[PDB]
């Protein structure tokens, strides 16, 4: 099966596609493009965003749509129905928090303020909830690594890079981040990875 | 007796994806509204904070859409094969995308009607051109049977027809889907009973 991801040059939206593609040690086409290539591009795709995964001519979209998909039939999409729905929520909680940031804002003097409002104001009520909720628990799910865990390294990994001291008072949550990257497939692949800022 | 009690506000919202699915199931639940003055006395109960939440033997689900596919597991409207699972979530995902973008809780009341303003006028043609594309002359998003998608369309679709009723004129494919959706008996049963609200 060819897989072809495309993606800007950075981890962005596309590094939990791609955490996924090295843990499951399936090879895949990881083509990035600079910011000027987009304009052309972008018309050429169903919903004119990216990533894209194209898988045999067909071209999927939806970075966590995508993940979802290469999971399946997986332990890391959840064992059980139940896991699965508790595996999702805590993705789409983070997405949802990622997604505040205001990525492409122009004014350079908004972003930065709301950008130290999601860091300094907002980050904490997420983090003490996303530590409240793994707990005492080796991965978030509970006795195995599921592809939140991935999505919380990725996530947590951008926020370090805007806050360096964000994770203070969360040790389980530095714990979790370790244990993923600690996994051999994913070592590789952070080692082997483009160095971008995002 | 295991039973389901799902948490929002009284607005269809981010709930209603899930009414709709436990409507087309046959699936009992407890509907529980809650006033906007009462939410910060639930809001510290739930383990993320935020509504929906899905109160279930011991657990507490959240995520509105983590939650409806939860619904759909094993299920023709979850679609019937992996790779239809994922364009199915791919579209339930560009639309919520979408309402996403709208400031809903923004207090500068005349930076929330430019922003509204921008989203509908500007931003809405371009996904709703690439919706209708993808849909091109099927009966549902997915081919010939529905999924949660296309009840996600109906539900995102009537709000944005509250917030601009002229949205949907150029694109009759995209009225006919809604329809469609709308003339399934439970769905429509649900419709007529559903609480009037605005959101
Ligand atoms: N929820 C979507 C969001 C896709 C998205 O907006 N991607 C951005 C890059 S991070 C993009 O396509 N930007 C270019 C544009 O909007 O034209 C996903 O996760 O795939
Ligand atoms: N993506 C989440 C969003 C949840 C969310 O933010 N819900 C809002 C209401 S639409 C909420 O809980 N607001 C109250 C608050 O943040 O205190 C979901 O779909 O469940
Ligand atoms: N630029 C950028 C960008 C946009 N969205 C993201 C969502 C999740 C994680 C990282 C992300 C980076
Ligand atoms: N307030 C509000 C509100 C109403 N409807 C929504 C539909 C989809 C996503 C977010 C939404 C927020």
């Amino acid at each position: 099966p060819n897989y072809k991801l495309l993606y800007f040059n950075m981890r962005g939206r596309a590094e939990i596609i791609r955490y996924i593609f090295a843990y499951l040690d399936i090879k895949y086409e990881d083509h990035r493009i600079e910011q000027a290539d987009w304009p052309k591009i972008k018309p050429t795709l169903p919903f004119g965003k990216i990533p894209v995964l194209e898988v045999e001519g067909l071209t999927l979209h939806q970075s966590l749509a995508i993940a979802r998909y290469l999971t399946k039939n997986t332990d890391l999409a959840g064992k059980t129905e139940l896991e699965q729905c508790q595996v999702d929520a805590v993705v789409d909680t983070l997405d949802d928090f990622m997604s505040l940031f205001p990525w492409a804002e122009e004014n350079q003097d908004l972003k930065e303020r709301t950008f130290n409002d999601l860091l300094t104001r907002q980050a904490p009520h997420l983090l003490k909830d996303l530590d409240t909720y793994l707990g005492d628990k080796e991965w978030f799910i509970g006795n195995y690594v599921t592809w939140a865990d991935f999505y919380w390294d990725i996530c947590s990994t951008t926020l370090l890079v805007l806050k360096p001291d964000l994770l203070g008072i969360y040790p389980r949550l530095v714990s979790l981040r370790n244990k993923v990257q600690a996994i051999p497939a994913i070592s590789a692949w952070i080692l082997k990875r483009p160095q971008t800022k995002l």
